[PDB]
């Protein structure tokens, strides 16, 4: 059953929104203060379209595809901040994702495999267009941070580009693809994905002394 | 009726886009230029909006929603200029605006009270977040501005506090709530809210001298 | 038959977009990765949304109007960027552009001629009110400038305000006006004015020196 796996995404969203909250309440550094309000907002805005999700019991959904819309680009911006990257690359990469999310959504709204194979190629190239820039480009950037930045990247970028890449995969097996993957497991998937890209993402960062400024 | 309630907002919000217009013409400090910028789509905005409900006509409203969506960013974006606001807190008032339009657009569209209710809450919880920011921290920001520039805050302060906070009570003596108000009544009193909010703001910001820099 | 004009749109905006992508490739001044992000977008947007129209296949066109509404801003900004506009004046022309383009959209939604030309002036009005900043107030901005970025700066504005002022009269001679024009002529109008808009716009900005930054 794909409520009890809707129940809990709306659950973990809202717990980890509603920690957000309180670990930033005292929060002066302006450094800090963007990062706590670009990464509380993501998992914010991930609860309203799980628990729309929850009560729209009563395929296709759209509150998942415009979380997406919503918050990767926020997620992104995590990132770019965090290794002061340059206006145009972070407008490339915002472009890229309103792309990739939805040229996937259309995908998701055809019938034909071929033109939807169409629409997921075009996806995934935005995709690994953004990971690709995040893996290199944001690396060598983030060398001339010290140190504890460096590293709270690294792990954020493997956590980033790892749970990524799995959303195709599990778009693929699900029912546009090989139907190999029920609704009900799949929603769970896509669930877990969303947790821990968005919530596990989070702690990871909030918790890092990176979020503060340096000189 | 409501097409002359819906008539009369679609007149004052054009004349006071009209009078913006004319006002910001000959304006060369660009802190005055932005803020003649913003507080001018505003109501702009809203002029269309107007009209597409009356011309409508030939219970539910998206103009009303969509207007109030794209609005209520730009004006609190003229209060955190004002107090030279953070990036951080700008973009965490924004997104919380966003999600309190939005989340009380599903409240609308939805027909369980109960279910409604959610949405209500999470929307107002969504509001005083926005207002408690506004109230306090701006107020403390503003503390750092000339007298002239710490005034006309306080007022558009008040003002808003105030105006915004009535919408939810208005919505709740509506059709959605305690059935009290007839339609053509609730459509005039969100005219009330909506042309003093926007051109009543506006009035009280562009006449002042706080729109100019300072050192 | 639209399908051919639909066709070759898809391919000049899929090809400028891969073409801006390699010039693009080896380019670390930030001031031309800006120009070339923003340009390289554009047309990757029209390129998407001129597939969909291909592909839908199997009057009315969302596709339409969703590009331009995507991309104008998109435009805009290089101009503004080009001649270091202020922020007020860029988010001026931003909302102006997005009240153009959606009240356009509504006069196209709409049956009653009398309707259809309100929204038809009330666009075009924004459209103006765009182009005389575009042609007045940026030239004297652009005056500060070298001369390379001059004249840079002229061509475009020359060429975005004849492309532009285009497309309501295209508009005018089709069905929504004198329905002198039929169908497949009118996408295929439009498709000459969307490529050189786009692609031929961003020609004449990534192959001068304009996009550099100067001291
Ligand atoms: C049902 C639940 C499980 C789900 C929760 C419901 C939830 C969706 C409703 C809440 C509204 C929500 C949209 C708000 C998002 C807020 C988030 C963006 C804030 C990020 O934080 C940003 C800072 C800005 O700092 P400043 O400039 O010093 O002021 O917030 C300001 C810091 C302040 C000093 C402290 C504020 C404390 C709060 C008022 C409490
Ligand atoms: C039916 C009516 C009741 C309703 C009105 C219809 C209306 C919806 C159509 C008009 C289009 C409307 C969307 C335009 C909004 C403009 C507004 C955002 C402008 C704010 O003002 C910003 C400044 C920027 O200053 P700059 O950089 O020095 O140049 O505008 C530039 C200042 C210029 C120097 C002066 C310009 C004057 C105008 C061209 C006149
Ligand atoms: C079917 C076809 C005809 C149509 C094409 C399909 C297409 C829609 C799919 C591709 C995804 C597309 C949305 C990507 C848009 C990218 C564009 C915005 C990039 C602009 O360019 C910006 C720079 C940022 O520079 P940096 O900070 O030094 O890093 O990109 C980074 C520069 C890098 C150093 C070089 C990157 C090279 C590429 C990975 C190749
Ligand atoms: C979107 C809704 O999807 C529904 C389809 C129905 O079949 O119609 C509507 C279909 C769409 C028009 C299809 C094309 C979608 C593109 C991939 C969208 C690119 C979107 C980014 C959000 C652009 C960033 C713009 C920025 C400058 C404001
Ligand atoms: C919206 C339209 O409402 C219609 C419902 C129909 O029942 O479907 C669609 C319903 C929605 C998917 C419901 C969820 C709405 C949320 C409260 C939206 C938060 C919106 C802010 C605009 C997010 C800011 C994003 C920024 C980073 C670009
Ligand atoms: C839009 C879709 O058009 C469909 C009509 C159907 O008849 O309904 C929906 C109709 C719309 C509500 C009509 C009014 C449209 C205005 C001209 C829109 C101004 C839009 C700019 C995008 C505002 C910039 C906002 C920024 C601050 C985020
Ligand atoms: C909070 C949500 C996150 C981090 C979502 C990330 C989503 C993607 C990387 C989605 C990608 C897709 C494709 C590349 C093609 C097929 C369809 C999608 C949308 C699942
Ligand atoms: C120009 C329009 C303005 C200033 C609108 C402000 C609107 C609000 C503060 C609306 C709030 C609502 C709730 C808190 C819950 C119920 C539904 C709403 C959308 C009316
Ligand atoms: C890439 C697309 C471009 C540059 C589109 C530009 C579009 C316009 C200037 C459209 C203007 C219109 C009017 C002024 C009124 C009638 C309807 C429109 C939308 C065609």
């Amino acid at each position: 059953p794909e409520w009890i796996w809707l129940a809990l995404g709306t659950a973990l969203m809202g717990l980890g929104t509603l920690y957000f909250l309180v670990k930033g309440m005292g929060v002066s550094d302006p450094d800090a203060k963007k990062f706590y309000a670009i990464t509380t907002l993501v998992p914010a805005i991930a609860f309203t379209m799980y628990l729309s999700m929850l009560l729209g019991y009563g395929p296709i959904y759209w509150a998942r595809y415009a979380d997406w819309l919503f918050t990767t680009p926020l997620l992104l911006l995590d990132l770019a901040l965090l290794v002061d990257a340059d206006q145009g690359t972070i407008l490339a990469l915002v472009g890229a994702d309103g792309i990739m999310i939805g040229t996937g959504l259309v995908g998701a709204l055809t019938k034909v495999y071929s033109y939807r194979f169409v629409w997921w190629a075009i996806s995934t190239a935005a995709m690994l267009y953004i990971l690709y820039v995040l893996f290199f480009g944001f690396t060598s950037k983030a060398e001339s941070m010290r140190p504890e930045v460096a590293s709270t990247f690294k792990v954020l970028r493997n956590v980033t580009v790892v749970l990524w890449s799995a959303y195709p995969v599990v778009w693929l097996i699900g029912s546009e693809g090989a139907g190999i993957v029920p609704l009900n497991i799949e929603t769970l998937l896509f669930m877990v994905l969303d947790v821990s890209a968005k919530v596990g993402f989070g702690l990871i960062l909030l918790r890092s002394r990176a979020i503060f400024g340096e000189a």
